[PDB]
């Protein structure tokens, strides 16, 4: 009685749906569904994933060890699982227009930073050496970092790592130092990539400093690997020897990564021997057994569908929406006497210097929360700390896959010119100069918590009246 | 254009993706008609997979709950804490003794965040040798390879089996550590049938002045329902996935001790110096955003883990685990250790004249699904001779005790055909071995058969996580 | 000024220096008084001394010979190759098969390029503990501390002995390296009182892959003169001080193996890969220009360890100690192994009530120079329960097996004042053991009369190096 | 059979060792003849010699004065402590300030001996690039190798000179070690020209919280006279070597600030941390037994170092240090950074077509003693375009102002001959440079005249620590 009762019971438990075990977890996901189809997202790294994606990394494909690779596994059970794996490895070649000679994918790694570790892994010895761009001037944490206090990323612990930097007049990369800085500092490896960056990279550059140093070249193309897929802007593939890559951000897939790597002929040396690419089995080997152990194939699954949507024509049509949407953003900003860093931008993001509206990133990304504009701070060219940011950053990928076209962010720019304005009242208002003292304005002065509602009610009227990316309207728990 | 890829992201998988929804429904039909055996496999539940196919994986939230980088984290904030509080609560824990990280992306890397956190490159580590059912996280290397980038970033040295008894020599564990002196010490392992001997490794790390490290993930189910004894009595860092017994999403879990240690020869009181360093070292050290979809599904697993009716579960994998084990020795084979006290069995199959790698080819062609292991005693990791198998997946489903008495039966139905396979071939080599199994008409019709006879056993058991009156492929 | 400060260049010492010439008096008549019983001390000859002290102090020569990265070295090239020449031929080496580099300054950093050429950083060495009777220069740690330079840029595990018998326990150190896996072991001593069994140290070194270190710094002299056997029989490599029973000045010589391998362990490379990596090791690695005076001096000691009055002298070196371990052991003294096979002996003051340090304070007032040293069973490092003495210097002085029977009678006095010192101490600790040593007329006038004896008796034998009647101390 | 050996040990070197005596006349009449333009050579005082050659080499002191680890070293502490006094004095440093360690036995290990003291493994050193007139003991790699051991245990990157200047590019420097973040900056050279900015590399080094090590090794003797700049106004350690312009034996000292360096802001008192690393890295870190000979024999060079005479001598060596570089440039020859403010010159050869490697054969031939060097612009260091050459050694022996002219004039008559040889050499190697040299009869000739022409002009001044008289090669 009791055991069949409590076998019945944790089989019924296993079949329910969320909204019947989990309300509490339900009323959570509701509440963030509800807080995506208001806001306007600006933060250029966030993007709205298909329902497809969405329901094959909600499979049953979780459920399976895989440890190894297609045909070469040391578990049974995985016909299924290989054809999936194999699928996305196909794919992620056909996304990117590369030849199955020239080029092997690993599907396995679970995300962009551990995926940059595992590479470092795969081709350098403990505490060989690393250049990447500094992260205050637009780099990541997983190519490296260390303040004067203390190495922040553990890259920096088990590799020794030294940043290169913006020309803080032009912001662009300032590749001459980079070169300069490479001959002193013997890099095994030169990644080329970047977070915070409106400009694109001169990759021809990186390979002739490559070349020179006898030096990996590692594009981390994670913020803008859709634009590449889409072929709207230049491919790193042209010049790198690996490229990393988030699935997530622009790509607009699962949360997961690929590393793309050169098969095949490096050169004929002075001695007439071929010199082959040592990066497959090294970087393969890396990722299992090295570092994983099962891979995650419900995420590979719903990588698979993301790399199918990324060659179709609406795919492309969105990612040129997302620069278009980008450049009148800029305008807009320009003709408001906003600056840009760099003068412009290249990309899907741009990054405002608000040293001439006299008030800086952290003021106002704080009344922007309050409006429900999603941005961050952002360290400019000039500032005196890397914490305390001059500038805010902002992209377009998030809006676009919701049907934002140029016209919109001209409103969006228009709706954060507004909320900087109330950003200078509170300072105006403000009893002090320090942080604090903001705050404590901006949440005790009426007239200014009116203007901030107000804003707010006018930045969520216009969202809402866009289609929902991944989920229906009329099935929302929250429709106010 | 606009109007086309938004019709294009709210598609259903069926329409956008034919050939992926095909491997999906191919997969559905092969774990209902199956015996999944694997020990570190589960079949988790649909309110798992609903968390885990949720927008809640659009949100970037670098930093921990109310100490994020970025604005508008409020509601994954609500999710990351309920999982936190209910990670706590699901093992029981006093959360002024205890905290936890929910933010690692599985087993491996949760193991390398935690020597990340506590001790400098190079650092020494002992743990369970691979080849006696230890893990590559733990670190192992070869005579000529570093194969676990562990044994690169840290100096690793394994503890071994009483090859006599099959279980851990603790007498050489505490001996070897005197003399290597680790910094940290792995109480965990992959292919161990037996309980470990908690109270004997927190000695040896006391004496070693070592970090005890327990790494619980195939047996964190059996631990959060308390039918086995609990490491966190003595470790103070306790690592898991979460997709084992467990039974929960892919992904991992760091527990440590925090607070107060112990007082001193003075009088003062000494804190315990795990908490920052772990979760500095998960972000901003090695990892970047958290992947709020699974911990959201985290939450919903944890909760499902504190109930009458999942310890009810656990309760039987053990006892069709043993069930299991008494039915294999009744049919002539050994057992590594002789027997078990958790969820898996190691069968050595030395003595029957056949090794693991024949017999789990012939376990894949009749749908049973299990992996060859080395047992001690093997000298080639590439030649194992066990097979390992256990009872969380197919106890999910509802087997009990006399169902895996029926798994036994087949599993040594299926040695049978495998000997016979052996005796046929044309040659000693694996290949010999595989060309006979594919070519003999005999054989093939006894396998058959196999499957058949365990497809049908199979088929009678709910399917866990879909519906099997809409699957496409019922037959 | 300049035709005076080329005086001053060319005075005597007397002239120029006083102070320094009166210490050096003060070192003569201690030497020519005392029973220096420091087994790795010994007094060298004067030509040596007179090499040492020559204008090839003047040059420098980075490099090899006819390899040199400066001019002006023929005459240089002459005295290091003749002092290469002479090593091989004083260890009776086949120059096809050995090669040797005699730069390396000391004894400590000879290891050191050994383990910098050889090893790549946080490679791992074992070697005998410390306490047990190994050398800092093959790695030590303690609880807390990482003492020598080579446990922080190497990973060091020691092996010990067998505290029963006081031997090396090659069965365990052999199961060691099995887990250790070391890349390197190190055989050689510094308070070992027995033969090593290098036989037994190449057999673990062939099965573990690692390079085998002869480190015979302290029985140089003994394998020389062929009157124990030689560590070149089995080593890959040989490092040693020239100091100690060679005899010769301060410096050290690395020894390795060159030209064709063994049979059986020729592959990829048919040669020895010793040579290079060891001298590159040396220079430009981890030295700059060789000091050619020690080099020459070193030359002139080679020489002087072919002669037949040389193996005389290690012959005798060996039977005084057997007869200073029988007239030990007949007046009660414990000795770790009970006995000798080479120069020293290891006294265990254990069942005497008494520990190093109080002994050996009263042996340096009464003109006995020992060491206090670390005996297996001690609980503390820093509290050595021993004595360490041996016969290279003394027998140096002509010192015959019934001198050392009377050097035995008077330790056994030594250690008796010692016993009444603590006996009328009032407290426990080491500085009542001091007040009492310095307080206490009646004990400080045995220890005056001990001294007068130990002086008399030494003062008899032969200076070394320098002539009784040009000495300024003759009182 | 004592007796014999007895004999053997009180013998003269001319009766024990003929062919080692014969060598060191050999070289006596080498030291007489030649002129020897090795900046990094001098000759020694008889004084410190019979220091050297003394039995303070007998002794094992491990430990530092007053605190040894064993018996017998009164007056080995006499000589140590005296050293230490006088190498404080020798320039005139606040011994409440500054301590010295004087066991390290040569310039290279010391400076390893520092960064084992105050960094870890793989940790960050700045130092002069080698191929810009650095020294190996800094640090040095290629593209393809790790020359130096401290590129391997450490983290080193170059900084270079301004090549169009031939001074240190301080600005680049600085810029350098903010994206670099040394630890440690060195501040010396092994051939540069010119006085070092002690306090530009003070300002990056307070601004990185980096170590300022000065390496005055070649400049040492300048300091203690006071005729240039001391190092000891900024830096925090100070390495040397005390054979080069010191005049001393072969060996080092360790300089280190000590006692209070700062107030924090909570007024408590901060204080330097080098002396106990430092020593502590000497021994038991890396040395064993201090050469207690060499020790003593540097405590005479130190004394030595306090006259009017020692002043008059590093004044006279920088004033012929100037009109060498005059001379030299009144004859054509380029020098980096366009001349001197110290005892050294560095000859690029570049502007009169031909390399270091072809011009210093003939300055061995003709008995100039000097060493091709590494030239800014030279592509391969395997091809060094230049010739370092310096004023020590010879103005010990009373070269003034013309006759470092003179020493110029042969120098230039050299390199005419090694044009010559180049212009009648058929093939463009330099092993047919060297045929040609060796078989051209008229060029044969040219040399044994040039020859002729310096060992004239060098045998007509004093010999330093011997006596011509006594010389067994007076011909
Ligand atoms: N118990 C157990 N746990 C496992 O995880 C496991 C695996 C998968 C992980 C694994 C992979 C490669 C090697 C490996 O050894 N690779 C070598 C092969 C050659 C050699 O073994 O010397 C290599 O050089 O790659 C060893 C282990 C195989 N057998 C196993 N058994
Ligand atoms: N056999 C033998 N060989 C030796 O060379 C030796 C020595 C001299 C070298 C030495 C110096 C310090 C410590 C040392 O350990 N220092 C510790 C303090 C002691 C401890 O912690 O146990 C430190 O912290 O410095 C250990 C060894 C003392 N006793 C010895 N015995
Ligand atoms: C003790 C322990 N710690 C960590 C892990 C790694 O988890 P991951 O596969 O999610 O990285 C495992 C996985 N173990 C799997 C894969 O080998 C198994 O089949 O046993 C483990 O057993
Ligand atoms: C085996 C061995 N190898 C190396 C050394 C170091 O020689 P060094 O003192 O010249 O550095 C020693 C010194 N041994 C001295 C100092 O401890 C002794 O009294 O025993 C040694 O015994
Ligand atoms: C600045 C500096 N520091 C250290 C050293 C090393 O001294 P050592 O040769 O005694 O090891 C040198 C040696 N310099 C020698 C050998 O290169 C020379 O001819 O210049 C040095 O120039
Ligand atoms: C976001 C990002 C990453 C890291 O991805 P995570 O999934 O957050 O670990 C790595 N590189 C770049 C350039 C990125 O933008």
């Amino acid at each position: 009685s009791n055991a069949e009762k409590s076998r019945s019971s944790w089989i019924k438990q296993l079949n329910a749906s969320l909204d019947e075990i989990d309300p509490e977890v339900a009323d959570i996901i509701e509440l963030e569904k509800a807080r995506q189809w208001k806001g306007f997202e600006l933060i250029p790294s966030e993007n709205f994933t298909s329902l497809s994606v969405m329901q094959a990394v909600g499979s049953v494909m979780t459920n399976k060890y895989s440890e190894g690779y297609p045909g070469a596994r040391y578990y049974g059970g995985n016909e299924y699982i290989d054809m999936a794996e194999t699928l996305c490895q196909k794919r992620a070649l056909e996304a990117f227009q590369l030849d199955p000679s020239k080029w092997g994918v690993n599907v396995q790694s679970l995300s962009g930073s551990p995926a940059n570790f595992q590479v470092y892994t795969a081709l350098l010895k403990p505490h060989e050496r690393i250049m990447a761009l500094d992260l205050p001037h637009g780099g990541h944490l997983s190519h490296g970092y260390q303040t004067d206090t203390k190495k922040i990323s553990a890259v920096s612990i088990f590799f020794e790592t030294m940043p290169y930097r913006l020309d803080e007049n032009t912001g662009y990369i300032d590749y001459d130092q980079l070169e300069k800085s490479a001959v002193l500092f013997r890099p095994k490896l030169i990644v080329a990539g970047a977070s915070a960056y409106a400009r694109l990279y001169d990759y021809a550059r990186i390979r002739k400093v490559c070349n020179k140093q006898k030096a990996v070249m590692l594009a981390d193309m994670a913020h803008i690997s859709g634009l590449v897929a889409a072929g709207v802007i230049p491919s790193p593939f042209e010049y790198a020897d690996v490229v990393t890559t988030t699935t997530h951000k622009s790509l607009r897939g699962p949360r997961g990564a690929m590393i793309f790597f050169r098969k095949g002929l490096k050169e004929i040396n002075k001695q007439g021997k071929e010199v082959m690419y040592d990066y497959e089995d090294r970087i393969n080997q890396a990722v299992f057994p090295g570092l994983q152990g099962g891979p995650h194939n419900h995420t590979i699954t719903g990588l698979a569908v993301a790399l199918k949507q990324a060659r179709t024509p609406e795919y492309k049509a969105y990612q040129d929406q997302v620069l278009r949407n980008c450049s009148k953003f800029a305008e807009t900003l320009l003709a408001k006497g906003y600056d840009l860093v760099s003068g412009g931008t290249d990309n899907h993001l741009v990054l405002v210097n608000l040293k001439n509206k006299g008030i800086d990133g952290s003021r106002v990304e704080k009344v922007l929360e309050l409006v429900h504009i999603a941005a961050n701070k952002n360290t400019v060219p000039g500032d005196v700390s890397a914490m305390v940011p001059g500038g805010i950053r902002m992209g377009t990928p998030a809006l676009t896959s919701r049907g934002f076209i140029e016209e919109d962010f001209a409103k969006v720019a228009e709706y954060f010119d507004l909320a900087v304005k109330i950003a200078l009242k509170i300072k105006a208002e403000s009893q002090g100069t320090k942080l604090k003292d903001f705050v404590a304005t901006m949440q005790s002065n009426e007239k200014l918590q009116s203007e901030m509602s107000k804003l707010r009610e006018m930045v969520e009227e216009y969202a809402k009246q866009f289609p929902t990316i991944g989920f229906e309207k009329e099935t929302m728990r929250y429709k106010e």
